[PDB]
């Protein structure tokens, strides 16, 4: 039984060299087609009765796997690796506007598509559930966008503002859903309350970040004439902030390793010299690598479970297929509305963003694994004992949190090949 | 409850880069203190009834893993190393010797020590059982003494048939506790069922290797100018073929994984070429560094549980103590029993063994988390329905098996500095 798991791993990394092999320089990219071949995986075993003897049960494992684990396992791997493979040129000029379209972007989209959901969904959903899905819906994690203008060798102050921009919303999302979760439980929330939790676990977190950098870049500064210990040393660091911001000390964890990066970022030159440098960053591609072909293949394999699971109970009548559509066009909406407001103040902060680059910003909305994260934790919640959530509830977030991730890459990742391409 | 291991595994890496950036080039060498350390957390958890909130939960999940998945998950990460970075100079001519001394030695010493036990051990064991635990202690996994004899540079020779005889020794002591497992469940056995077994779980499985080899060398020669899906490709297919043997085919996988590793470090040339060839290397070493650095800690704190968790049952009274140091004597005699039976062959056959030679395959007897597995199932087994088997017995074997890890790399592996400094 727990080796099973062992072969999952092994054949989605199989599937991740196969789908790179293939698909690439064509005008399909690499995730759309890994998270098919999730779902496609997923409906095989979960769909078809008949089973698979060996691999299915290793990926009802994987299927089952809890959503907090489902974080902590692969994001210190992720968010490490984009914020340390990013630049010192670009981040301080662009700060400004990521932590402006990441904070307060987040609020209005949060709000917006909440009300949406509420007024136009007749499933009798109240403000504070409502809100919930909003916060979750909020994330973005384009990695196949800034793989094409990392292709196509655009820009670089547009590929740092939406790379940013997404870590800082993964982060600010997160915070938002724990804030709306507390809220749904039963906890109230006066004025101070709320701008103290809020004020706490950003800031707060964000210093972790830099005294886990400072402490392991004076680690790195002692040892001498070595590699593969210092590599080791920013890896586990790296997986030891996560725990300390998320679970020792009641913060966020997405910001902390996401300061923790960007300080090393600005430092490696003192701590890594000659070839040291140079290694440093291959091995981190790999841990990315592995870390984006198991986060995608795993990621369908779970949507698919949640259309599947309970069949005969929803996702068969078709009214749901069109609310699920309605809450598609509703998100880039809201994608449209938060970027309209926040147009002047992104005019004249950092380098002015011209229209085609903010076209590139209306699109790009790309749902990522951390929402999935979030979807699934509040099934976990519904399933058990629970005030205002019920299991039917959760039921609706996973299809339409999977739903939205599904119809974002396949639709707004694969067309963002011709904006650039020929209308740009 | 699930993320308090992924801050064990965090903080056993820490230990890890503070023991290695510590004792190093001095004469107390890394995996001795590793082994210590986990000992030492272990203890501080299990025995101190105060507890430690946070890390002792994770140690105690890390403690409770299961012995097959204990394996599976690093087994694939250490033979590959080993078996990738040997040289086709040496492996083609102490290939004779080491086949030569670890499947007719392991024989020898599993019959000459399960006898040696039960004839003097009061404990009503059984011939079954304690040959039983001869192919338990039969294994060797001497890292600190191949590490020393690099570090201090003596012959290749030694070295090679150092690493060859550890793996093929897990391989076939896997293979003959397995039959012992077997006959002690219940399965009888005649001599044509036996020279079946053995001829397949051995012979068949190392066909295993080289078919995993060519398949993926072809696959690594389609590929054009890539780096990170070539090395990704052979990790996957390392981690892949554990799995294809000890589940799928019902064979043995130390022996493929073994067979793959050394394919690949014969065909190394074709398949990478330039930086590739480098790269590849330091990803491996990472990948060794760490599951070595994990693998230890672990193995301590296991051990370490093993004693205390019926403290009031056994290891109380002294007399089970003397009995512990009683098997060590055993031990040691049967090498030596082993190479002096062993010498002539071994005089002849490759490149002739010197007195010295044969005095240090003496010594570096050192145990290995394989045998910890082992010991592992036989314990789980008994808590189950068992039959000849029962809690008690398997209680034993934890003991047995862990003491003689800790006295062996204490002892045998600390002293071998002194043997090859002075006296040689
Ligand atoms: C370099 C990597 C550093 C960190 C790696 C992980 C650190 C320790 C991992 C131990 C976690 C497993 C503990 C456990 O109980 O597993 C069960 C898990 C969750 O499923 P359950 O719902 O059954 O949870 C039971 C608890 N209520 O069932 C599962 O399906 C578990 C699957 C996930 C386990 C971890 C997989 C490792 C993947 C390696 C690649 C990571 C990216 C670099
Ligand atoms: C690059 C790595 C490739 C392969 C990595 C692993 C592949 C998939 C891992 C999933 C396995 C976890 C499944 C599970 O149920 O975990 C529980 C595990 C065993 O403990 P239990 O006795 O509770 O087992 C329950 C079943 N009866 O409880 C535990 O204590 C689990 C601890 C071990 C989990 C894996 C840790 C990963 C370590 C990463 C480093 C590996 C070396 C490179």
């Amino acid at each position: 039984e727990p080796d099973d798991a062992v072969l999952f791993v092994g054949v989605s990394l199989v599937l991740g060299i196969a789908s790179r092999h293939l698909l690439r320089g064509t005008r399909v990219p690499y995730t759309v087609a890994l998270l098919v071949l999730g779902v496609a995986l997923g409906s095989l075993e979960f769909g078809t009765k008949h089973g698979m003897g060996k691999l299915g049960a290793g990926i009802r494992i994987w299927a089952n796997i809890n959503p907090d684990l489902l974080l902590a396992v692969f994001l210190p791997a992720l968010l490490f690796e984009s914020s340390f493979s990013m630049e010192i040129h670009q981040i301080k000029k662009c700060m400004a506007q990521m932590v402006l379209l990441a904070g307060p972007g987040v609020l209005i989209s949060t709000f917006f598509l909440g009300s949406a959901l509420k007024l136009t969904f007749p499933y009798n959903w109240n403000w504070k559930t409502s809100l919930l899905l909003g916060g979750l819906l909020s994330a973005t994690d384009p990695v196949a966008v800034v793989a094409l203008l990392k292709e196509l060798g655009a820009s670089k102050k547009l590929s740092t503002i939406i790379e940013g921009e997404s870590l800082m919303n993964d982060g600010t999302a997160i915070v938002v859903y724990q804030l709306f979760y507390r809220m749904v439980l039963g906890r109230t929330f006066d004025a101070g309350s709320i701008i103290k939790f809020l004020s706490e676990v950003s800031l707060g977190a964000v210093a972790l970040g830099l005294a886990f950098g400072i402490a392991s870049v004076l680690w790195l500064g002692f040892i001498f004439n070595d590699t593969i210990i210092e590599i080791a040393l920013t890896l586990a660091v790296s997986y030891i902030a996560f725990f300390t911001a998320q679970d020792a000390l009641e913060v966020s964890g997405v910001l902390t390793v996401m300061t923790l990066g960007m300080f090393y970022a600005a430092f490696a030159k003192t701590a890594f010299k000659g070839d040291s440098q140079q290694s440093l960053h291959h091995f981190w591609e790999m841990v990315a690598y592995i870390a984006n072909t198991l986060i995608f293949i795993l990621s369908g394999v779970v949507i698919a479970d949640g259309v599947l699971e309970n069949n005969v109970h929803f996702e068969r009548h078709g009214a749901s297929w069109g609310f699920l559509l309605l809450l598609y066009v509703f998100v880039q909406i809201s994608r449209i509305l938060v970027v309209v407001i926040l147009y002047p103040l992104l005019r004249h902060f950092g380098y002015g963003l011209d229209l085609k680059e903010a076209t590139i910003l209306v699109w790009a909305g790309l749902r990522g694994a951390v929402a999935l994260s979030l979807s699934l934790s509040v099934k976990r919640a519904s399933d058990a004992v629970q005030t205002h959530l019920k299991p039917v509830d959760g039921t609706m977030f996973v299809f339409f949190t999977g739903g939205i991730v599904f119809l974002t890459l396949i639709f707004n990742g694969s067309t963002t090949q011709f904006l650039l391409h020929l209308l740009g």
